[PDB]
């Protein structure tokens, strides 16, 4: 079992995989990826650059792929 969102893939690919990723990234201070040109950069690279752990990021991003988790009951 692999992950549709991995630390190896680039921000540009993630955004084009699920538009909701943009909201997650911007919420995680990773919104600047468009300005700093981190589009061609891997998720883990931008993560450490902003002092974050890619593990927690992949967690919430992959949740966008499953869609089974509801944020409101």
């Amino acid at each position: 079992m692999t992950q549709k969102f991995t630390k190896d893939m680039t921000f540009a690919q993630a955004l084009q995989t699920h538009p909701g990723v943009a909201g997650v990234l911007r919420s995680y201070n990773l919104g600047c990826i468009g300005c700093m040109g981190a589009q061609n950069e891997s998720l883990e690279q931008g993560a450490n650059a902003h002092g974050l752990n890619v593990e927690d990021i992949l967690r919430d991003l992959n949740a966008l792929a499953l869609e089974h988790h509801h944020h409101h009951h």
